[PDB]
């Protein structure tokens, strides 16, 4: 079809669970080779046999985006092995306190760049590529997940926006997920007064499923996408914190 | 029962503004996902045009004359609609109304919005009936080079985010999503007219470094009509090629 | 009979605005009558109005009692003909309002509340224009309140009329600024009110645990600001929506 | 009614990159509202240039040499200030680092921020009061100047919600087109298309900047924490 990712490579981190599971299996789902990451070998495998599970061709890889030599180390096995990743999903990020989401944002924005440099000059190649930034879940407890949140949210708007105008006249999208609250390991369980209030706030009256994270990035994936580019598409069931 | 991604088999869509440029394109893109599609104009020649191109690409649906600024045509429509075709439970909004100059904004962004209010509620009945829907209002593109141009499509764009994030609080209990499309420089007949120098200029604003197609604004609302998309509401998605004005 | 107009060698350092005409809408009370107030202290004309004869009455004694000079008048900024009566009405007796601050508001609302709000900033924005633009200078104020952006009401409206009133007042110091005319609104937040004050505890302390500086925001603290905006200082600030929330940010 | 604070007697300001232009107009403005101001330069000519202004226009303080870049050079002058001239509790930031270069200048500038902030809040959490102001970066351009806007609007709401229970505010402050180096040597052509781009037709001045500040730096503005006040005349970028 012309949601076709077929003869694509697409590297996403953060894949053994969540969220970056459901964008590879979706990226997969519509004819990308995936290469999806994970922190250890024991995830690398697990991201393996999960493709497998669902038929779809690719490999799951160590990658620390923390590091330098990680994520040169990385791409140069994918290139090697599998081919130059055109499709790049930054989901992998390093109570919450009221002091630290600087720290965290300014980490997270640190690896999204260092993971975008790294992958650019093959798009830059090919005069192709899309990069889809994702940001983090609503939930953690506290005025201090509120901070987080919308301070991630901000870093991760600016970034995309930013990186797009830089690398447009290649060919090359630089677009971002914010997603709301959606039902993941790290949410099922959170207490239930902090769920039910937060399902207070949300006019679809329901948590998100992974998967609908994952039909918008294989959207902006696509090329009927071609025209979006630093953009921050909201997925939140129409609760927008801020 | 039937169930695959992006297809719309069984939905019926109205499509407002559906003659030319960018409506055509949703209205076809809509029909290619297996919606039956009513297209409409505000004259019959219009509506002729729209039944004419649906046939011609093997799309199931009519061309109607609708006049959003009037309750009695908005009755009339979905009336009709409701009869022969069914209750349209995609309705996407495109149907919007001597140099531009920069006080026009307030005139042509109130119009609009006080049309799409109108329309908007009158089809949020069937679509609460069926506790399941998708609105996709569609901005209007900019219509001139320069200030005043700049003005007129920034007002519009604002009003359109703010009435579509209202909107799909209003009804997002219901299953209901609400969402905006926002075009920047589409090749169209004002861009298509520019002089070179004007166009280079244009282009040079552009990061991708070309006019958007009416198909790529089309592919972005026939993804929002999809199930997939059904946690996305509220959300005005710009497709401007990393041109942002406000 | 029921009258309509009610009227009001010491230099306060205040003074700035020398006597400036200032109408401010929706003064019988809490913000308007607040800034109604810090502009009589920066030394404007203060007209500040009302839809009743009774709150022009009581506009003209708080003036009164505060050494104000101006007036309270009876002003409907929905209605065309009150618009265009009342502005020829302050022309003829007071002056030329080169001030103007929108506070009087209304409160299918989701709609009709910020759209019937932005008619009326339009109406009384374009009536006053004229005078503005024959002295070359003029400042117009758009508080949040009139569209329901602001925290008192309520949280489910507050970020898509924000975003109206934020887009009206940037289009709007668009088209006026040619002639050193500014457009600013300001936001609020959760204000200090006999309606948040009477909340049961329960209820004030959550909304107190929304905004991080820990309390309500006194009617004064959005007055200032309006007044900054209508200072010769802010005569490069336009186009602007001020947040005045304590750092509580609806969205 | 008359009668308040909206003057700074008795505070110390703390105003970085006070040399020229926007931060120098913001020395002179907050030392008119009668703050004792120290004004900060990368070089010893650049303090004592300031130290020589504000002794002219009749303000106390000092002019003193500062590296926002620098972890020590940082701690070493807020010693020094804490020691000779008392604890500032309202602080601007107007020094800029120097640094495909958006993400390096954002990236530094809000580690610099964080840097001098997190130093002077101790001292405004003594006083159970402060200001923090930021001010952005005048008018590749367009990316560039945005990118340190969206940085700036995000980092300042952040710490606002961190000290608000404090009685600190932070705001920032997002100048446009403003008349300063630059745009003193702008091809005639060029200035014509930037002033048809700005609604009031003229560049604003450092001093339209300096009384921004000067108000957030006031009693009065006491419930704004967490805003980013664009001041550009009408010319919006994003």
């Amino acid at each position: 079809q012309s949601m076709s990712l077929q003869g694509k490579v697409a590297l996403v981190t953060g894949a053994s669970r969540g969220i970056g599971q459901a964008i590879a299996l979706e990226l997969g789902r519509l004819g990308a080779v995936v290469i999806g990451t994970a922190t250890s070998a024991s995830g690398a495998e697990k991201i393996a046999e999960t493709l497998k599970a669902n038929g779809v061709e690719g490999a799951g890889l160590v990658l620390d985006v923390s590091s330098d030599e990680s994520v040169a180390a990385t791409l140069e096995h994918i290139q090697q092995h599998l081919g130059q990743p055109l499709i790049v999903v930054n989901n992998a990020g390093i109570r919450m306190k009221d002091d630290e989401w600087f720290d965290v944002v300014n980490t997270n924005l640190n690896s999204l760049y260092r993971l975008s440099k790294a992958v650019l000059r093959g798009m830059t190649k090919a005069r192709w590529g899309r990069i889809i930034n994702i940001g983090s879940v609503v939930g953690a407890m506290g005025n201090a997940g509120q901070t987080n949140y919308a301070a991630a949210k901000a870093g991760l708007e600016g970034f995309t926006r930013a990186l797009a105008r830089e690398v447009g006249s290649r060919a090359i999208t630089v677009n971002a997920v914010a997603p709301g609250f959606i039902d993941t390991d790290m949410t099922r369980e959170l207490p239930e007064a902090q769920r039910e209030a937060l399902l207070g706030q949300i006019p679809l009256g329901r948590l998100g499923q992974a998967e609908e994270i994952a039909k918008v990035v294989g959207f902006l994936a696509s090329d009927g996408a071609a025209y979006v580019t630093g953009a921050t598409v909201p997925v939140n069931g129409g609760m927008y914190m801020s």
